[PDB]
């Protein structure tokens, strides 16, 4: 009889608390966050995406795995402007790499709070 040690595998890898004064602000957050983390170099070349401005998890959620995408296919969030009830964002062309590669944002623990004029939640990512 044996005992052998194993790789536990987790969905909640890295978790962050981001916090700002809107839902487009907390999108900017998770931004930094995957640029950060993933030690993104950009390069000049621009493109642009659309993504409908609703303050829930679930489109937080889409618009957040949406960028993941993308950066697989390099290219990372870098502007955010919001036209109407929906939100441009300008991604630029990835230079380099230099990190921890982000696999998904998760539902785990996703939920915003109200504390005055603050929205805030707790982001965990796959890696
Ligand atoms: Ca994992």
């Amino acid at each position: 009889h044996h005992h052998m040690r194993k790789p536990i595998e987790h969905t909640a890898d890295i978790a962050y608390e981001i916090s700002g004064n809107s839902y487009e602000e907390l999108l900017e957050e998770a931004r930094n966050i995957l640029l950060e983390e993933e030690g993104i170099v950009l390069d000049t070349e621009e493109k642009e995406k659309m993504y409908p401005l609703e303050e829930t998890e679930d489109a937080f959620f889409d618009t957040v795995n949406d960028w993941i995408l993308e950066i697989s296919k390099g290219w990372a969030p870098w502007r955010i402007k919001r036209e109407g009830n929906e939100l441009k964002v300008t991604f630029r062309k990835i230079r380099k790499k230099e990190g921890t590669e982000i696999k998904a944002l998760t539902y785990h623990l996703l939920k915003f709070e109200r504390d005055g004029d603050v929205l805030k939640t707790k982001v965990v990512f796959d890696t």
